[PDB]
């Protein structure tokens, strides 16, 4: 029993045989990555950037310590830390963490990854690439009078000593997510989110042996991604991936939702509620955001119907999808656990109808 984090774990991973993430990502320059080109081939794999260039990201040069880092967020904020050869979740200040890992005997692999600092004196040094910025439905439908409170998962800062590993899951929400490496390496291994995958993976998530099997061994392809410093991932909806903080690393990285791959978006949800994962409560009002996308998508579709126009396929797929969600979490024998969530300038069920008929229109007169 080869358990996952161990010292044994790690030799194995690091002398296995991955076919290349070359062989499904796109790596491409700032300045082609934008909303149009995505709505066009899709966003259905990674794609690298390997220079900030023209992604309108900024953020302080390779030489911010995770010292700095002490000073820009304050050494008293108790931060989430990963115990890596044991797999479980523990608690630290970020001073005691900052004191650990330039302590040079290191007596135990720590990992930091959920760090997030928007409400922090550190978040003026960041800005997000742009794109991330453009397709984020917090960014574009998060209305300024909503009682929930606005979800801030656009800004982390990741720290982890050499061999540092976190295992296969899949983003919060099926979150795309961006990630830039300032000094060190982390190597990807990435999944993709077949049916298949996804049916083997929700079974490996509740296996009592899951820290113990490999699940890169579960499937098909298992793409090994180095990312290098300087350079920028971007991984999109429902991706399995694990990975693997090669040497001393410091990234930044956030989350996001989009109208690209919504029923995937949704998929990952339902799953994450299947699979009662504590990952989903950084998007909490996963529900109250879909309302509110749910009306806007309305919106445009009630336009191009009434000038005689035709939705693209994916706008058309996503709404499709995010009607049976929303119906899902209407049912008598539901609706009081999804009740909460639904935003108060919105008619639930009025919503869900109009919906029913945009779509079906589309339906017919196609
Ligand atoms: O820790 C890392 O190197 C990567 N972490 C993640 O992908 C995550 O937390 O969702
Ligand atoms: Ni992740
Ligand atoms: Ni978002």
């Amino acid at each position: 029993p080869v358990q996952a984090g161990t010292r044994t774990f790690i030799k194995e991973l690091r002398s296995r045989v991955f076919p290349s993430a070359d062989e499904i990502i796109i790596k491409m320059h700032g300045s082609q990555l934008t909303q149009r080109y995505l709505e066009k081939h899709g966003f259905d794999v990674p794609i690298m950037v390997p220079k900030l260039d023209d992604l309108g990201l900024r953020l302080p040069s390779p030489t911010f310590s995770v010292m700095d880092v002490e000073r820009y967020v304050g050494g008293d904020k108790v931060i989430d830390v990963i115990d890596v050869a044991r797999q479980a979740d523990s608690k630290m200040t970020l001073h005691n963490y900052v004191k650990y890992f330039m302590n040079p005997n290191r007596p135990k692999v720590l990992n930091v990854i959920s760090l997030e600092f928007s409400d922090t004196k550190m978040s003026e040094l960041v800005e997000v690439p742009d794109i991330a910025k453009k397709l984020s439905w917090v960014e574009n439908y998060w209305p300024d009078d909503s009682v929930f409170p606005k979800p801030f998962v656009q800004k982390y800062c990741l720290m982890g000593v050499q061999d540092s590993y976190t295992d296969f899951h899949i983003d919060f929400g099926g979150t795309s997510v961006w990630y830039h490496v300032l000094w060190g390496e982390k190597i990807f291994y990435l999944i993709k989110p077949t049916d298949e995958n996804l049916a083997r993976y929700e079974s490996w998530s509740s296996s009592v042996t899951q820290s113990e099997v490999f699940f890169g061994d579960k499937v098909d392809k298992c793409y090994k991604c180095v990312v290098k410093q300087g350079h920028t991932l971007f991984v999109p909806t429902g991706w399995i991936h694990a990975v693997l903080t090669s040497q001393d690393c410091m990234a930044f990285g956030g989350n996001f939702l989009h109208n690209l791959n919504i029923g995937m978006q949704l998929r990952c949800y339902e799953m994450e509620k299947r699979l009662k994962t504590p990952d989903l409560f950084k998007f909490p009002f996963f529900e109250a955001i879909c309302w509110f996308v749910a009306k806007n998508l309305l919106e445009t579709l009630k336009e191009l119907r009434e000038d005689g126009f035709q939705p693209q396929t994916y706008l058309v797929q996503g709404v499709k999808a995010l009607h049976t969600a929303l119906k899902l979490w209407m049912k008598k024998e539901l609706v009081s656990e999804h009740a909460f969530e639904i935003p108060d300038n919105v008619r639930p069920g009025h919503l869900i109808k109009e919906l029913s008929k945009v779509i079906r229109a589309i339906e017919e007169e196609n």
